């Protein structure tokens, strides 16, 4: 399931990229495979006699130990180049099909995490792609042709000690580390997690960097960092300990096993039993061993830890009347958002709806929009559930304009083709004097303006025009406006509303308010208070029968 | 410059680990450079000898070459060790130190760039110190060792053509490569850049992705990503094809010339000039050169490579107050001739003169355009490069310092800033030393004490921008800061705007009977706030059109007359 994403994430070209490192590293490990065997012939011929034909073949056997190691150091810089290639050709597809997977959550699932932590999720993953990848073309085919070839030619020459221990260490070693490589995998996986932690509470602090440099302070948000960053020491230092005590026993393990072959082969040659090109043979295979050991010791480890730190990445991502009938909500089953709250709204009237900053205007108006799916009850659009409509239905016939504006840090263009992309620059334009956002300062509003990091280049009126011009270029059923007008003086906002209400005729346009002169101008008005509905009827009917209406009403004396 | 910086990274810890990877790698290079002398000592010991050669020094030369290897491999163990120990040791104070770097900034610099792009700098500063620390660590001594014990015993053999072709390898490789290594730091430094750009487009992407989702056009957000990428890969692809260039033509001048010192030695060995004991040396030689020569190629590159990179960072981030200044229980506002600029190109407030006094509250209006928000920014102190004087009790605010101006000043501005944190770590950014009943009482006059019909804990954990509460909800937050503070000028920039009519009057109300002797300064498009107030300033287009009472500006003010218009 894994390896398949992996597997996925490469084309065509980086298909042959992959296979082409797994060719290379295996037949370099061949070709080094051959080395102790020429070292060991010309050993042996130094000590017998020195024909002509003697130098000739000593001089032949130098040539191929050359070619050998020349062959091998080829590999490792061709390995280099094309595995920096294929990184090169895999990221593009990785980082595309990340943010396609954000696009597809849900709104809870989107809040809870942070854009610091999203982008550091995405710089693990795609480092333990890149282990993966490595692990498995350099990692799998080179060491079992070199453990192989050299048990193979030691049995050859009927050395079974040597062979017998190279044998046993082998399995001693894949034994000892494979019963330890779960403690790493946990360790680094726990370490790469308070990692994620410290990333979002440094995002965190800068977004909210303006608030913490003019409350002072700089002891409270360098703590609540140098905190993480000690939960983030400790963790690092625990593997770092038990890595370095894994590598040292292995270490340890290998002085004692293959420095036994060395000390059996120093004794026979000394006694006379081994000869000197056997022992050279030996020791040069004992070197030789190293290399391939080192990459088992990577490939048992680096797929138990980053197959385990990327099994957590993918589990994570793992006319129109409106009839909303007994609708009850919680955001955690603890507290009680909205109870039975039962509505019939029609299209082409305009509706209100107000209440205290706990009743859950902003919640109910969410649910109609879709946000959250969870609820207790029934909405209807035209005797059709919402249960039955898909979210890109649902947001074609409802625009809901949020209570926070979302700018993006683009050009104003880009800003308003969020809202419709086949958009033509004299159509945007059009939409700019709707939203009254055609001049600005005396001057007249080009499409190419530069907006910064949450839009901060633009006053807090200005940043609502921005999302009101968005709902112009849309064709919806149901417009909801909740506090979108609130930073606008009353020319603007009256001159906005009436826009929106010329431009779009046939619309149920539900308005979350505070103030009298949005509530006066409604068909119907509703009062929301601890989750239920009130009070509902015209807005002069409420001033007198309704308490909350009628204090609201005398804030103009 | 660059390197003060790094060394002072490290603490004692952190000097004795740098010191022991540089000792390690210097006394394993000592031990490594004696190999190819002991392997023509074996070969000359068996060479023409009929097996009549003392086995007893043949045992100890194997045991001194297996020494030898045994070393550099627990030496290689070893410096990987304290590499890690180095990287956990440094990585602490390299991220606190950035965090502080950044609080001491100015607001137009960090409104410049995105979290995302903060981030993913410190990733790229870090991994450039860690290689720097590598380089100096082991590519400094390590390589100038093996490089010169090579040359001075191959002298020492008389060896004049190795030797010289040796020096010859040395000598093209340090000019050819330097003469190369300007273009290299070039390409990767502006691949880095558009690595960054790439980062602050995702992370500006997933901060509005429920705007992006209600809107669909996943095509509009994936096509500005996919291009973002686009210049990444055609940036990195720039910087691959030269480096491997390099690296092939660095490959083809050793196979030349090592290649010239072994066929000379083969011909010097079958003519009978060279002995098979100089000849395996030679050839031991030209193999233990490779790793040194990539510790020099390595050396001369991540040196001016990261350098580079280091340098721009340290530009961007890194680039008169009256000492210990006792500020008065009551202090009056009087800006004199105040004019200020965003870009040159525009005036946002030109000449503006007010005279504000302590204990009374004022009223600020105008269109979108006017500037409220920037003129009480400079008077917050955000912005300093302004024409013009503003005074606090005959104390120009040039000779204030930030840390005063925010103990006498507090500013509700008109966006909230909520941490993702406990509502007690929100509360407790007023003031430190606050006692939990005290904080419990801040929320009282927050109306933020009960919600839902249930008690609020100090201990609810609050979301990314605070989105686990309504917007009239964070708003109190703020509202309670302003409680924790003991200010003489408040400020209230549309603040109570997401509150209704109860909580607004009742929280207004808790401001000027807990602050009686404040300032208050308040900008709103209601006529409610203009009402209630001493005196009320028309801004328009930078200006300050009117001023008075509220019923006097009522008639005569444009602007006021079609706020009026309401009923
Ligand atoms: N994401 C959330 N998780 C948990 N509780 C939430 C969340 N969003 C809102 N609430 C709570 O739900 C209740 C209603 O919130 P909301 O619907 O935003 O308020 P509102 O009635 O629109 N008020 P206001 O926007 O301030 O004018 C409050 O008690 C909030 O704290
Ligand atoms: N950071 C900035 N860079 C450039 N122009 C800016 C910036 N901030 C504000 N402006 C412009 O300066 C003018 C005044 O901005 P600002 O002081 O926020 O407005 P305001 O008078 O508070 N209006 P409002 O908050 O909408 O009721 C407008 O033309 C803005 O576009
Ligand atoms: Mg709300
Ligand atoms: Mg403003």
């Amino acid at each position: 399931s894994l390896f398949n994403y992996i597997y996925s994430l490469m084309d065509v070209r980086g298909k042959f990229l992959f296979f082409s490192m797994l060719f290379i590293t295996s037949l370099s490990s061949i070709i080094i495979s051959i080395s102790p065997l020429i070292l060991a012939k010309i050993t042996d011929l130094l000590s017998g006699s020195l024909s002509n034909f003697s130098y000739e073949y000593l001089v032949l056997l130098a040539c191929l130990y050359m070619f050998c190691v020349i062959s091998n150091k080829a590999s490792v810089f061709l390995f280099m180049i094309l595995q920096s290639s294929l990184r090169i050709n895999m990221q593009k597809k990785m980082s595309l099909k990340y943010l396609r997977e954000l696009y597809n959550e849900n709104i809870t699932n989107l809040s809870k995490n942070n854009a610091g932590y999203t982008t550091q999720s995405l710089n693990q993953a795609s480092n333990d792609i890149y282990i993966l990848v490595r692990n498995v073309s350099q990692n799998i085919l080179s060491p079992v042709i070199q453990l192989i070839s050299t048990i193979v030619v030691v049995l050859s020459t009927k050395d079974w000690f040597s062979a017998g221990v190279f044998f046993l260490y082998i399995l001693v070693f894949v034994i000892f580390n494979t019963r330890l490589t779960g403690s790493l995998a946990s360790l680094r996986k726990h370490s790469m997690d308070i990692t994620l932690n410290s990333y979002s509470l440094l995002s965190d602090t800068v977004d909210n960097m303006i608030a913490a440099k003019k409350n002072n302070a700089l002891r409270l948000i360098s703590e609540r960092y140098e905190d993480a960053l000690t939960q983030e020491n400790n963790a690092q230092k625990k593997y770092w300990l038990l890595s370095s005590k894994v590598l040292l026993l292995n270490s340890l393990l290998a002085v004692i096993l293959f420095g036994s072959v060395f000390i059996y082969n120093i004794l026979g040659v000394l006694n006379g039993v081994v000869s000197i090109g056997h022992f050279i043979m030996i020791t040069s295979y004992i070197i030789l061993l190293s290399t391939p050991v080192e990459n088992i010791g990577a490939l048992l480890s680096e797929i138990r830890q980053s197959m385990s730190s990327l099994a957590g990445f993918i589990q994570r991502h793992a006319k129109l009347n409106l009839s909303i009938r007994e609708l009850s909500f919680s955001y955690s089953d603890d507290k009680k958002i909205l109870n039975s709250v039962s509505l019939d709204l029609f299209t082409g009237k305009m509706y209100s709806l107000t209440g205290p900053s706990g009743s859950g205007k902003s919640t109910l108006v969410k649910i109609i929009s879709g946000y959250y799916k969870n609820y207790f009850g029934d909405i209807y659009l035209n005797d059709i559930s919402l249960r039955n409509i898909s979210d890109e239905d649902l947001n074609d016939a409802i625009y809901y304009l949020t209570q926070d504006d979302y700018i993006f840090m683009d050009t104003l263009r880009f800003n308003l083709r969020l809202a419709n992309y086949d958009a033509s620059e004299n159509e945007i334009f059009k939409v700019l004097k709707l939203a009254n956002l055609s001049v600005v300062n005396n001057e007249p509003v080009s499409l190419d303006t530069h907006l910064i990091n949450r839009g901060n280049n633009y006053s807090g009126g200005q940043k609502q025009r921005i999302s009101l011009a968005r709902l112009f270029l849309r064709k919806p059923a149901i417009i909801i406006i909740d506090e979108a007008t609130s930073a606008l003086d009353y020319i603007n906002e009256s001159e906005i509303l009436s826009s929106i209400r010329t431009h779009f005729p046939d619309a149920l346009i539900i308005n979350i308010s505070h103030r009298i002169n949005l509530l006066e101008c409604s068909d119907c008005v509703y009062v929301l208070n601890e989750g239920n509905i009130v009070a509902s009827g015209h807005f002069r009917d409420l001033m007198v029968s309704n308490e909350y209406i009628s204090g609201l009403a005398s804030v103009t004396e």
